[PDB]
Order: structure tokens, then C-alpha cells, then sequence
């Protein structure tokens, strides 16, 4: 119809995917090992009307010519893998992560994903699975009588039994790190995929090789910044308020327009 | 209607579910071998627009590809299965238990059901019965001349006839472990039963087994630790705030289109 | 940044990442300039005010250097002609890019 | 650390901190006061040592 | 959206990490060598219109321009290494430093750590180690005979053999100090890691060197002063509520900027 409607359509689908993210955000608070999202925007084509080049007289140069310009096409969501705050749950069973890393976990179709999320459980055969029943790798099988379950900074699982006053150890529990983790394409459960922007996943044991700490009887808070995200909402909705306002405005010229 | 509204209607059922939670845990103070909840979350689908990896060039890779997500689906809750702190309550039909195990009892239906309270009783028959009439198991018969009951940490229940100097053995009180404490399902009446997430039943004699001990004249109070509860009460009161915010400013948005 | 074809493009938006090789990429996939290669286990990165950026590693007592984030100036900053994705280029009003460091 | 320029160094960075978890509850031996029971089977132990 | 908005919410941000930093210390009460922490902020860019020079006339000056300038911007969070509160603890196996000095730990990794924590304990194999097996440094083992264990002053340790009646010379505890205090770059656990701002490491018997003593049975109190604390906590929600009016203004401002 016209080009200022265009533009105003991107300009309010993009403050709506603001709004997206931004409820997304709100909303998982209270999700442990949740990463905030934020989105980068990126201008769209710019109608060249009159080359900024294009000399405009025998010597002069004409600078800085026309070009219009429309669209401002959301580019790309990053996610902060900044370190969240930890919280007391004295479950034995839960495990925060001081740093890097993620934890590997198995899905039903063998295929392997990564959560930052420490609440633990044990199933009817004594494995380790995390709130879904997803069995992590590596396998941990508790034994059935077991006491006690303690988990290092460096991750050597194991229990303690009846009787038998020696803490044997019963597993490794060992962290995955990838050299960029804001390429991992999340689907959902609290678990990311492996994608070619990530990188090869390379395991090792915590601590080592730049990986974090394990925190036992600690879970890893969403590091959502409430603030920021009021701040944030008020400026998306003036943002579309003032997008309406340009909708309005080119409504009414194309009025007088057709009234003509 | 918008992405927005569904996000944010999620998170307001996380966070009422969350207060569910939190006052089913706060009510149930004082109630005896309560075993205090705590609810787990975990985002759903997100939706993709531009795939994560997904090269754009023959040499561009689009890392951190735009997705929004949305939700909060509360995934579980867990159970924390840990010691409750003892109380002198000074009376001969109370039995506390140190350690793993729950004492079994028979429903009226016939299946079998499992509880760590033990603030028995006496029926009109002189079989011993929790609150409720409900037969513990293997049935325990105390005969009516009878002055005490007397039941020892190994379980040893015996009781001392009047007349006779001997304390004679009216029965054992044998206790159930379960691999997963946390899977059992609760029923109401502080009565839980087999599902197979708990797992075989391991009925064992007191002591043995990894099982606990029997502790008469005490009881086990219900570990709901009420800082955290009311830490918890002040956090999901503003999660609450500031998702019906979120609320308010998409319809706040849409209403500002629907005026144009 | 150098564009997929080759040439170089210039822009004012600092929404940085890091590939899957280490490169420092802009919101899009181009390569910054000069290169800066992120390595694996960095536990945190720094960018100081003329550009250094460097990262700690794991109990290494000392930000190892890592690269230079130089900034061009134009004789014309209006004169450059803009393309899309936050990229201005090169024109013959805006002059040639004074590559240089930040503060001088 | 965190060289902010080719010389600058930037002392002191900023970082924030988080929580006080609690390792233990660890178990005081020190001496104590002695009262007279008056008792031959009661005894007391002066300075270190345990009971078998 | 507005400059306003923009300073406001760098604002927020800065009275958030203040508080942080406030809470943090207040937790931290009670814990054994903690250091108090104190924010220092900073103002971000000013974006000049005229220029403070910039004669106007061939004899005026225009003295003080216009600048608007932004942001609040905390620039760094030191920490007081001033001595605390010793008390007796009247342990022999918890030592307390009068004046600069730290003890160096050896890291799993290897990496050198040092701890303000006089609270030592022995593992299974006899040696000193600090709440988590953190092997001390130099390498002290103490004999498996040895009765009362004792921390001279002048950092010598030594143990009270079986039978033999001498206090054999079992080990060397020795400080070590930096020229910066503060820059020491904390990372939990009571502990510290020498940061290329802390300056070399420098090993040396307790009370040489400028190092501080050793004083066996007590133990160093964080140096929190409640009151300052809380007159700080004051100031912060003040500032806080401002901040937030500021935001509001703004924010009516563009309301009826675009109800026009």
C-alpha cells in the first residue's frame, strides 16, 4: 500500500517479539538454571535513490545521498550464560554448578542434551534422572540399601551403607563444556542441543579443563534481573504505543487521500 | 491472541501452583512425619524462527539463531524425605522412627498402605490401630489384661501382664524401605502407597536392611522449615506482581491497536 | 567486519558472540577485523578501554593477551552508505577508513 | 586482573558474592566445671582424655 | 525510547548492585575471616552539545558548555582487609592471624588458594587440612600419637608424643603476604587466588616480613558492623524509591506524549 505502513508493521511485529522475549523472561523465574534471553534487532534494505558516490558536478561530490530504508528485522536472540545465584534446598540430591559446564543427559530417542538443572531424583532401579526421567550420563545406579549420598566439588559420587563404615565410591558424575554456549538451541525441558554454531562437546571432570564446581544440596537460580525486566516492558509498550501512533497517522494521510 | 498473553498466563499458573505448594507445606506444621514439598519447573517449546545453526553464506553460520519459547509447565514436585526432628511427647503409643523406613498398614480395600506416624492406638478389640482404625501390619494384638506397652528400638513389642513378673512378647513391628522414598504417592491420611516409581517394597525388621530404629515417647515433627517457607511466600507474592504486570502491559499494547 | 564476499563493512553495534571456531562474529556470523580467537576454556573475557581483549584461564595467575579490537575513523561519517544489518560501507564521499586505536 | 589498556590495570574488580552455606556443626571438647556428687562410681575426668 | 529513561534505569541497576553488595555483607555475619565489601560508582559517558571551549565570538569563550552526560556505572567493589574481632574459641585446632597474612592451600587442581580461616581440621591420613581436605601449605603431618596439638606464635607446630615427654617440632606454618590486599580475587569458600592485580606472593614465618601471628584458640570475626550496615540498607531503599520515581516521571511523560 504504502511504504510508511510497511515499515510500521516491522516496527510493531519487532516491539512485539520484545514483548516475547521479555514475558518469556518473566515468566521463568523460579526455573532453575534458566538463561535470560535478550533479542538484537538489525535494520532491514535500504532503497538507494540516489547513489551517496555519483559526483554531481564536473568537481563537487554530492555527499550523503538518499536512501529511505525500511524494516527492523529481529537478527538473533542471544541467551546470558552468565553464572545464577545458588539457593539452600538441603536436598542431598540436588547439584548446583560453580562456573562452566552442563550436565549430559539421555533422551529416549538416544540422542544427547545438556541442563544446567540439579534436581536430581533416583528412579526404581537406582539411577540417577532429573524430573522427567531422563537418565544422565554417566550411568549412576545407587545401590538399593544406600544411606547416604555425597557429591565432591569434584563430582566422585558415593554412598555410604549399612554397616560398612567406608564411603565406597559408586560413580563419576562429570560436566560437558562448549566453546560457545549461546549457540545451543534449547527445545525445551530445561535442555539444549548440540548445533554446528556450538561446537563439539567436549567432557570433563569438574574443575578441570575450565569446567565448574559442584555444589551438593544447592540448585542454581534463573539469573533474571526483575528490574531490568520492568524497565525493559515499559519501554516495549511506549515503544508500540509510539509505532500505533505512526500506523494512525499514515491511516489518516491515505483518508484524505482517498477522500480526495 | 498475542504470543505475549499465553507466556504470561503460564507463568501465572507456575507461580499459583507454587503458592499451592507453599501453603500446603505451611498448613501441615504440626502434623506428624509430614515430609515438606517443593515444586519443580521447567520451560516449554520454543519456537523457532531461525535455526541456531543453520548457515546462512557458504562461510556465515548465524550463531545464537532466534527462538522465543514460552511457558513455565510446572514439571514436578518432589518430597524431601529427610529426618524430622524428634519431640519428647512422654506417651507409651507414640513411636518415632530414626532413619529410613515406613511402617505398613492395611487399608480397609485390602491393599496395603505406608505411614511414619506413629501416634497409635488402642481399639475396642485391643489390636493396634492408627487414628483411624487402620490395622498396622503384621496385625499386633495387645491382650486386655495388660498394664504397658513396651516397644523396644529393635521393634520388640511385648506388654506386662498383671500378676505375672515377665514382660511376655506380644509381637514384632517391622519396617518397609523403598528405593525411591520420593516416588511413593500420597493418598491423604499421612498415608502413602506402592507405585512403581517407589519401587518392591523391602519390609525388614528395625536396625537391619538400611531401615531405622523405633524410638518410644517420641514423635517425628514435620520438617518444614518455616524461614524458607516465608522466604518463599514473599517471592512468589512478587513473581505474582510482576506477571499480572506483564499481563497488564499486553493488554494495555492490544488495546492501543484495537483503538486504531 | 569482513562481509561473506570478501570486502568490509563498518558498523556501530557492539552485540558481539563467538563462533563455533572461537572467532568473534557479530550477531549474523561475520568476522570481526582484526581477527580475535576466543580460546576454548576461557573462564572470562575482558575488554579493556583501548581494545585489549584478553581472557583468564584456569588458575593461570595472568589475563593471557588474546587481541587488539581496532576501530577505523572517516573523514565523512555521514557520507557512508548504509546496507542493512546495522553495516554502513565505504563510499567515495566518506574517504578511506583510518584504521586505528581506540583513545588516539 | 583484567588489563584495561596496554598499561591501565584495573585493581580491585568489581564482583559481587552470593549466600552463607553453612559446612558444620563441629563438636566442642574443651574443659568444663566439676561438682561435688559426693559418689565413688561417679567420675571426672581434669584435662584431655576420653572414656572407653 | 528517551534519554531519561536510559539514566533511570542505569541508576536502577546501580542501587541493585549496592544493595547486593549490602545484603551480601549482612548475610555474611558471624562468618569466621570474612572481609567487608564496599561499591564504588562511577559516571558513564557525558554527550557534549556545545562544547566547554569553543569560542562562540572572536573574543567570547562560552565558559561551561552544555553537557547532559548518562549512567551511573559501578565501577568497582573493594574489599576492607582490616583485622577482626578475635574471640576464644578455646579450640586447640582453630588459629586466628593478628595482622596481614594468609594461609596458602594447595587446590586440587594445584593452583596456590589462601584462606583468613584458622579453622583446621585433620583428615584420615593424619595431615593438616582446612573444612574439605584442602591439603595446607608448607605439608604438615601430624603423628597419630600426638595429644594437643599447638600453633606457636613465631608459626612452629608441634605435637605431644606417646610416652615421650617433648613436644617434638612437627611442622612449619608459615603466612604469606601481597601488595594488594584487595585485589585478591575471591572464589568462595573462604578462599583467595592470586590475580594478576594482587601483585607476587610472599612467603615467610608468621610475624616477619610485615606477616602478622599466629594465635592458637581463637578465631578472627567478620569485620561487618551491623550498624553501618543497616544505616547503608536505609540509604539504598531511599535512593532506590527515587530512582523509581524518576523511572515513573518518564514514564507519564511519554503516556501523554503520545496520547497527543
Amino acid at each position: 500500500m504504502i511504504s510508511s505502513l510497511w515499515i510500521a508493521k516491522t516496527g510493531l511485529d519487532a516491539q512485539q517479539t520484545n514483548m516475547d522475549v521479555i514475558a518469556n523472561n518473566l515468566a521463568n523465574v523460579s526455573t532453575n538454571g534458566f538463561k535470560r534471553q535478550r533479542a538484537v534487532f538489525e535494520d532491514l534494505l535500504y532503497q538507494t535513490i540516489r547513489q551517496p558516490g555519483a559526483q554531481s558536478s564536473e568537481q563537487t561530490t554530492l555527499p550523503s545521498g538518499l536512501q529511505i530504508g525500511t524494516g527492523v528485522r529481529p537478527v538473533a536472540t542471544e541467551r546470558l550464560h552468565s553464572q545464577g545465584n545458588l539457593s539452600q534446598t538441603n536436598n542431598s540430591k540436588d547439584v548446583a554448578i560453580k562456573g562452566q559446564g552442563f550436565f549430559q543427559v539421555m533422551l529416549p530417542d538416544g540422542t544427547s542434551a545438556y541442563t544446567r538443572d540439579g534436581s536430581f531424583q533416583v528412579d526404581q532401579n537406582g539411577q540417577l534422572v532429573t524430573a522427567g526421567g531422563f537418565q544422565v550420563q554417566p550411568a549412576i545406579t545407587i545401590p538399593a540399601n544406600a544411606l547416604s549420598i555425597t557429591i565432591g566439588r569434584d563430582g566422585v559420587v558415593s554412598v555410604t551403607q549399612q554397616g560398612q563404615a567406608a564411603p565406597v565410591q559408586v560413580g563419576q558424575l562429570n560436566l560437558t563444556t562448549f566453546m560457545n554456549d549461546t549457540g545451543l538451541e534449547s527445545i525445551g525441558e530445561n535442555l539444549y542441543i548440540e548445533t554446528q554454531s556450538s561446537g563439539a562437546p567436549n567432557e570433563s571432570t569438574p574443575g578441570l579443563n575450565g569446567a565448574g564446581l559442584l555444589y551438593q544440596g544447592y540448585v542454581e537460580t534463573s539469573n533474571v534481573n526483575v528490574a531490568e525486566e520492568l524497565v525493559n516492558m515499559i519501554q516495549v509498550q511506549r515503544a508500540y504505543e509510539i509505532n500505533s501512533k505512526a500506523v494512525s497517522t499514515t491511516d489518516q494521510m491515505l483518508q484524505k487521500l482517498t477522500q480526495l
